[PDB]
């Protein structure tokens, strides 16, 4: 149900994937793994991508 400014995916979708400036897609297989918690989500997604910095350490 798109309420012409952010769907019940796309707030979360949009505002996860403008914060951490992937793919919608993306935000969306993260999301699942956190039953659409964005809060949730954005700590496994660190855990994914931001774990690794330490790639020059």
């Amino acid at each position: 149900i798109k309420r012409k400014d952010a769907s019940p995916e796309q707030e979360a979708i949009e505002s996860f994937t403008s914060l951490t400036k992937c793919d919608p897609k993306v935000s969306r297989k993260y999301l699942q793994r956190n039953h659409w918690n964005i809060n949730y989500a954005l700590n496994d997604y660190y855990d994914k991508e931001i774990g690794t910095f330490t790639d020059e350490v």
